């Protein structure tokens, strides 16, 4: 509808009155809509930090060593958003193989940012979820179930 940079600069107020974290049936805590959300509206984006792929490891241990849950989001092979100390309600979406949304890597003014999209029309009280870009078990519950993150 409008241009992608015409549609990034307005979320930070939005997306406060648009999505709450509550307790997920799919595990721990998830992000819900707290008003209906149209298709191809942006919801929020995955705040945090862009590091180096070879750097998650490290780091991965440095906050399990912690007791701090590690919030990351795969870019490619290269890069990933750690959201653990610089993140915010995105960073609790949970895994679904019939999700209502997706992840997508943007470039406004230069700056990358990963923002996620409703695909179909989301209703109060729905648990927001997208398709994880990966041996673990999936609770999404959906019929046509990957069974596997
Ligand atoms: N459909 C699915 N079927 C089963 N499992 C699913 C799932 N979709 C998501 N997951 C699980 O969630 C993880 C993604 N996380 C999303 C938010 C998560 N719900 C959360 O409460 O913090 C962020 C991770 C950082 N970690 C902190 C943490 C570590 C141990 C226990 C707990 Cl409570 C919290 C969690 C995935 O790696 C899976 O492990
Ligand atoms: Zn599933």
């Amino acid at each position: 509808d409008l241009p992608m940079p015409m549609r990034f600069r307005h979320l930070k107020k939005t997306s406060k009155e648009a999505v709450g974290v509550y307790r997920s049936p799919i595990h721990g805590r998830g992000l819900f809509c707290k008003r209906n959300i149209d298709a191809g509206e942006m919801v929020i984006e995955y705040a945090g930090i862009v590091i180096r792929s070879i750097l998650t490891d490290k780091r991965e241990k440095y906050y399990d060593s912690k007791g701090i849950g590690c919030y990351m989001f795969r870019i490619d092979d290269s890069e990933v958003v750690d959201a653990t100390m610089h993140g915010n309600a995105a960073r609790f979406i949970n895994h679904s193989c019939e999700p209502n949304c997706y992840s997508r890597v943007i470039n406004i003014d230069g700056q990358k940012h990963i923002v996620i999209f409703a695909m179909r029309k989301i209703y109060r009280g729905e648990e927001l979820t997208y398709d994880y870009k990966f041996k673990l078990p999936c609770n999404c519950g959906a019929k046509k179930c990957r069974k596997f993150l």
